[PDB]
């Protein structure tokens, strides 16, 4: 493989675009200097259209190479116009695909714990794929669930129970982050810096002050679904089987 260019760079390491010397086949290579062992272990379990395909891995010295399907459409983050978002049919289409991916992971007892537009890739046909399983874990062993207690994710995307409870159910945490992603796609704005009564924007949402931004930019139909997902009590929060039945979710656009 010839490393053509950087696709992403950070504290975690880097992602390179690699093109095959003879075939001209393009793949993405995640290069990490030794967590990653768990990322590899989780990746080996996955097989679905709405998850970044894992080809395999190779360790050279103390550096890990993860061979992944190349997603030429880039991050969902870059499709979100600041303070605008994107057209409602596009947001709906990406939300459907996001839900399909999350259903798949939850079905095999895996929680992502880092759902955000920067961790959602688009392929050459604009198909959405869940990416970066470095914070992911097993929450169900054999029809038997375990509660989680890890402080994973970026505060604007995290569910409020992470700040309140000693331990919590895995699935409502991913459902909440998907709701934040949906808000960002529809209005191009994160609704609150923190999911706490101490954050004015969070208190405003709980008080139903939807004449304020970002809610004033969102249509009544997706707003009604957002009112069901962004529920503080994880026990009262909408489950994915009920999201699949929502009026806006099933509205042809
Ligand atoms: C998704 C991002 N989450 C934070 C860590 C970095 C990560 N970046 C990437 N990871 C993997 C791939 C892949 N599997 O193809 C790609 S592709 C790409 C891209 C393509 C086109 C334009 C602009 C960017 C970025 C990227």
């Amino acid at each position: 493989w010839d490393l053509v260019q950087t696709l992403g760079e950070g504290a975690y390491g880097e992602v390179q675009l690699a093109v095959n010397r003879v075939t001209e086949e393009a793949v993405a290579v995640k290069i990490v200097d030794m967590n990653i062992k768990k990322e590899i272990c989780i990746n080996k379990m996955l097989n679905h259209e709405n998850v970044v395909k894992f080809y395999g891995h190779r360790r050279e010295g103390n550096i890990q190479y993860l061979f992944l399907e190349y997603c030429s459409g880039g991050e969902l983050f870059d499709r979100i116009e600041p303070d605008i978002g994107m057209p409602e049919p596009d947001a709906q289409r990406f939300f459907h695909q996001l839900m399909a991916g999350v259903v798949y992971l939850h079905g095999i007892g895996i929680t992502h714990r880092d759902i955000k537009p920067e961790n959602l890739l688009l392929d050459e046909r604009d198909n959405l794929k869940i990416s970066d399983f470095g914070l992911a874990t097993v929450f169900r062993y054999n029809n038997r669930e375990r509660l989680l207690n890890k402080m994973c994710g970026t505060l604007p995307y995290v569910a409020p129970e992470l700040l309140k409870r000693r331990e919590f159910h895995a699935e409502p945490v991913d459902v909440w982050s998907c709701g934040i992603v949906l808000t960002a796609m529809l209005a191009g704005e994160l609704p609150w810096d923190q999911p706490s009564d101490s954050c004015q924007e969070y208190s405003d949402w709980k008080e139903k002050k939807t004449y304020l931004n970002p809610w004033k930019k969102i249509d009544s139909a997706p707003l009604a679904l957002l009112h069901k997902i962004l529920v503080e009590n994880p026990s009262a929060r909408i489950t994915i089987p009920d999201i699949k039945k929502d009026r806006w979710y099933n509205k042809p656009l």
